[PDB]
């Protein structure tokens, strides 16, 4: 079950799905939950409800008390799923289409709501947007996922950023805010409509009511929670007195005017501690200004970091608020040559009362980033009960069930940024690290290496060979096949270098050698190609992968090897793999 709920007693028994079921409820519990419901099954007695319809009165004391919450009960005479408002049986109802396998039921009882408050994606990166057909993909997966929250703002739609921000919607373009707004809806996500003003706008009456006007016409669209970001202004724009006034005024104006505003948010322009200055007074004067029903972001400590109880309490003490958490991974646009497929961690999983919102940052490679956001998902939902390796483990077999192994494959020597403008790393290729140190110790200095390390070498190599190849062939989710196969590519071309510089360390003969030699050579320059011409972009063009331990472990066995042919057969063969 992901997420884990709060609470969860398996009675060890199972049962069937009924064949004749009697459906009590489906005309006053939420139609997002009974549509699901009704897809499961095409008598034994279902109830369906929230705190306070007919159908589940019987449950309401096993009901749990937190918004989002729910109800669900398994076993021999009825099916409950109940929830203390709407959203709360929609989530039951995703929790039971987990249990429901082979057309059989456990039979268990839980209780659960979600530790953090606000939970989802915020679309905040550079490099190609995402497009439309990925956003519809990314809403539904966050409904499975118990996420609540998707901060739109595609870098290619000028009409939630200066100047068009004034502006209306062009018809075309609305309906298609319109069907994400729609999805969303049924998916029981807040969509969440993000303007940047910041680079153009005065503090005077015209810009004031043309942003609440704009906010307005974005109602009528459907918009029903909202967030304004000052990251990017500039000169008297930089105010906290005069941001804070103006919030307020939208607050006081539209968010408590009107009936079913849910979200309403606020990025300020010191949005982690080292970009706050420590004589200034920024954030207290916000913290104080600021209407408490309105979220302030945050990063954390750096612009990329993990949040941790001391940074949380170090902000929350200022912003007199829980912050809202802005989580820069596994966002990649500053090292856009590497993909970022590693498990989330570092997240301190103690500080949800701390936190009224936990939002990721993705990659541009929509499918790629489900892999991250499922695991945010999991996190941000039940902290505590936080698993990083087998939340990974999960989102890959749910991704790409036909492939899990392989994908596992390739996403473990997926995973660090490599060197990079943040200094921020994250942990790779630790499964065959010890392996690699080893071999790496022992062959530089004609001592004798581990026949076993050797062979994990070697079972390494074909392995990711495997992989790769069936990765390139798979067609359960194409998109996401689209999105990696540069690096598939890389990563397969690494893997024969790797096993070709395996079969020079076994030298047989001076002939054999060179062969392998000069293979791995045009192996070399064919990895130079891919990096020359897939994924360029002005910043990090290329295609970077196994950064971590597998390419330096084979460029420095193939330096050292042929160093000990120079030696030998005084030669003067090139050992460079730059
Ligand atoms: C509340 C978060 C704001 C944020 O994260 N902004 C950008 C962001 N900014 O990072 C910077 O270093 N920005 C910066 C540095 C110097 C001067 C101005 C901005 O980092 C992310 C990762 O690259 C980008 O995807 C974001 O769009
Ligand atoms: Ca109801």
């Amino acid at each position: 079950l992901q997420p884990p709920p709060q609470q969860l007693i398996v009675q060890n028994k199972t049962i069937d799905l009924p064949a004749v079921y009697q459906l009590n409820g489906g005309e006053e519990a939420n139609p997002h939950a009974v549509k699901v419901l009704k897809e499961l099954l095409s008598g034994m007695l279902i109830s369906i409800g929230e705190k306070g319809d007919k159908s589940v009165r019987k449950y309401s004391r096993q009901i749990p008390d937190h918004k989002e919450g729910y109800y669900l009960s398994v076993n021999e005479k009825e099916i409950v799923l109940a929830g203390n408002d709407e959203r709360g049986t929609y989530y039951a109802l995703q929790t039971f289409a987990q249990l429901l396998k082979d057309g059989k039921l456990p039979e268990v009882e839980i209780k659960d709501y979600p530790s953090v408050r606000y939970r989802g994606v915020v679309e905040g990166f550079y490099g190609t947007p995402w497009s439309h057909q990925a956003r519809l993909s990314q809403l539904k997966f966050y409904g499975k996922n118990k996420m609540n929250t998707y901060i739109y703002g595609p870098k290619d739609d000028p009409y939630h950023s200066a100047p068009n921000w004034r502006l209306p919607y062009p018809d075309k373009e609305a309906a298609q805010l319109q069907e994400l707004v729609a999805v969303a809806n049924e998916n029981e996500v807040d969509f969440v409509w993000a303007i940047h003003p910041g680079q153009d706008i005065k503090w005077n009456k015209e810009d004031r009511d043309l942003l609440l006007a704009k906010f307005e016409k974005m109602y009528q669209l459907g918009v029903r929670s909202f967030a304004v970001f000052f990251d990017d202004i500039s000169g008297e724009g930089t105010n906290p007195q005069k941001q804070a006034e103006l919030l307020n005024y939208i607050d006081e104006k539209f968010a408590q005017v009107k009936p079913d505003i849910n979200q309403l948010v606020m990025c300020p322009t010191e949005y982690n501690k080292s970009w706050s200055n420590p004589n200034g007074n920024y954030l207290t004067t916000l913290g104080d200004k600021l209407n408490p029903s309105i979220q302030i972001m945050w990063t954390g400590d750096r612009v990329i970091s993990d949040i941790t109880r001391d940074g949380i309490s170090w902000i929350n003490e200022r912003i007199k608020r829980p912050a809202y958490i802005w989580w820069n991974f596994p966002v990649s646009d500053y090292v856009r040559d590497h993909l970022l497929l590693g498990p989330v961690y570092g997240n301190d999983t103690t500080i949800a009362k701390e936190m009224s919102g936990f939002v990721t940052n993705p990659m541009e490679h929509a499918e790629s980033s489900k892999i991250a956001i499922y695991s945010v998902a999991s996190y941000a939902w039940n902290p505590a009960k936080y698993d990083t390796w087998q939340t990974w483990k999960d989102a890959i077999r749910t991704i790409l069930p036909s492939a899990a192994e392989e994908l596992e494959c390739f996403a473990m020597h997926n995973s660090d940024l490599g060197p990079n403008g943040h200094g921020y790393r994250r942990e790779e290729s630790m499964d065959i690290q010890p392996a690699a140190e080893r071999f790496l110790k022992a062959f530089k200095e004609g001592k004798n290496y581990d026949k076993a390390d050797f062979e994990t070498l070697q079972y390494t190599f074909e392995r990711m060979k495997e992989s790769a190849d069936i990765l390139l062939m798979n067609t359960e989710n194409k998109p996401l096949i689209v999105e990696i196969t540069p690096w598939v590519h890389q990563f397969k071309l690494t893997a024969e270098m790797g096993e070709e510089v395996l079969k020079m360390v076994e030298g047989r003969n001076e002939s054999y050698f060179l062969r392998k030699y000069n293979h791995v050579k045009a192996l070399q320059q064919q990895m130079f190609y891919i990096d020359q011409t897939s994924n360029q972009n002005p910043y990090q063009p290329g295609v970077k992968t196994a950064t971590r331990v597998i390419k330096p472990l084979i460029d420095r066995t193939f330096a050292t090897v042929v160093k000990f042919f120079n030696q030998k057969f005084n030669a003067h063969l090139d050992a460079t793999t730059d």
